[PDB]
């Protein structure tokens, strides 16, 4: 429990900077687009188009997700062959290659070197959720084990937190050091290079995955702090036989079963309405959508978010003990629904109604608090808990696979929604939220 707090907090690192690098290109957009436009000139003699200032900024913030799909998939190569601590020290060369690649992007007068590191640094983030909530689960005892898991959910929101800190004028969100606000996740890995090494490979990966029973024994006592571990040892050694009790299933076998073709869908589904309901459409264009209304100091308003978000995580823990999912998650696709109607309002009426401003900004705290406590966490517990450890595992890659994907979508398409529909386009969220409303109320079952 004492040396432990260094193995858990070493880790949990990672998903700081998982947190960091999603809404850290919330702020900053009309800057490095500035930059964009800045470099598009110098090349050609002519300024860039509006049309393709878009895609490309979008593609710069979408392509982060294309890497996270590659990355979570990945996951189970690195971690049965290199091990768990292992495989997050040496992918920090990823951060440290994405870092200087953004950083030096306005140096190099290149969008492209962006764009890249903002792909490498989602391979890395990809793998990172994968290795963090499955070290922290191997290392922490089977008591604090459902309390020290919490860190990597915090880890994120916070991270996305002090992204946005960052990103004011006043700190680094603008034009001399927005390179420095992307690079200085190095500084994160440095500390992680630094401590990792000092703490134990998960005992599970000396066990099992290495048969180093003896070596593993060395670990427990250090680690767990008790002398004899003569319980916790045969406990892995129990809990490993429920793990290769019954054959686990590939991705393919997963489709082609019918046995397995309703609960997949329901898992799928329930991942496409975490995306397709656009709280990334807020956690990306905070900053802009409140720029459109008549918001004064819109950064504050996205670090406003982040707060309400950060804090509604904490809500949401004292609360998935104590009530269902089937009707978590359906209080929050409505209030996220109710929200996004009533955002609409806001951005129709301001015109109108100097002031609706101020509505859009409690409408989109609403709109990320009731997601936060329905469709964040539950589209991850009905999937673990659709599924025996046999296709368990297969079912979280695609909806993985499916989370990453219409993570995609939405990051890449919502500008060029936010410009067709004008102000209506949180009805598209708001019909989406519907739908995905209706398909739980009846083809959801409670866990
Ligand atoms: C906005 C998002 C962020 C906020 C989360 C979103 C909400 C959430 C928060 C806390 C716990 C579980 C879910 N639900 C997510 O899953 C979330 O990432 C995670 O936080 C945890 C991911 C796990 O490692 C498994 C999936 C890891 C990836 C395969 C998918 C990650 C999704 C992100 C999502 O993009």
């Amino acid at each position: 429990t004492g040396r432990l707090m260094l193995a858990v907090g070493g880790a949990v690192l990672g998903s700081l900077q998982f947190g960091y690098n999603t809404g850290v290109i919330n702020a900053p957009q009309k800057v490095i687009e500035e930059f964009y436009n800045q470099t598009w000139v110098h090349r050609y003699g002519e300024s860039i188009l509006p049309t393709t200032l878009t895609t490309l900024w979008s593609l710069s913030v979408a392509i982060f997700s294309v890497g996270g799909m590659i990355g979570s998939f990945s996951v189970g190569l690195f971690v049965n062959r290199f091990g768990r601590r292992n495989s997050m020290l040496m992918m920090n060369l990823l951060a440290f290659v994405s870092a200087v690649l953004m950083g030096f992007s306005k140096l190099g007068k290149s969008f492209e070197m962006l764009i890249l590191g903002r792909f490498i640094i989602g391979v890395y983030c990809g793998l990172t959720t994968g290795f963090v909530p499955m070290y922290v689960g191997e290392v922490s005892p089977t008591a604090l084990r459902g309390a020290l898991g919490t860190l990597h959910q915090l880890g994120i929101v916070v991270g996305i937190l002090i992204a946005q800190v960052f990103g004011l004028d006043s700190i680094m969100g603008n034009k001399d050091l927005w390179p420095l606000l992307l690079s200085i996740i190095f500084i994160p890995a440095l500390l992680q290079c630094i401590v990792l090494p000092f703490c134990p490979e998960s005992p599970r990966f000396l066990l099992i995955n290495r048969n180093e029973e003896n070596r593993a024994k060395s670990v427990l006592k250090k680690l767990r702090g008790t002398a004899d571990v003569t319980h916790d040892l045969q406990e892995m050694k129990e809990e490993s036989r429920q793990m290769m009790r019954e054959k686990k299933v590939t991705i393919l076998e997963l489709f082609r079963s019918p046995a397995y073709r309703q609960p997949i869908l329901i898992a799928v589904v329930l991942q496409l309405s975490q995306q397709l309901s656009g709280i990334n459409a807020v956690f990306y264009y905070s900053t802009s959508i409140f720029e459109k209304a008549g918001v004064q100091q819109p950064v504050y308003a996205t670090i406003g978010s982040g707060i309400v978000n950060t804090a509604f995580t904490v809500v949401s823990l004292f609360v998935v003990e104590r009530a269902g999912r089937r009707t978590l998650h359906l209080i929050g696709l409505a209030g996220m629904a109710g929200c996004a109607i009533l955002m609409t309002i806001a951005l129709a009426l301001l015109e109108q109604l100097p002031w609706m401003s101020y509505l859009s900004i409690v409408a989109i705290f609403g709109f990320v608090a009731f997601f936060e406590v329905g469709p964040g966490p539950i589209p991850w517990f009905i999937v673990a808990e659709l599924f025996s450890q046999g296709p368990r595992p297969a079912a979280i890659a695609v909806a993985g696979f499916s989370n990453w994907t219409s993570n995609f979508i939405v990051g890449m398409c919502f500008q060029y929604v936010e410009q067709l529909c004008g102000p209506y386009v949180f009805i598209i969220f708001t019909v989406l939220l519907v739908l995905f409303f209706i398909f739980t109320y009846f083809k959801v079952p409670e866990t």
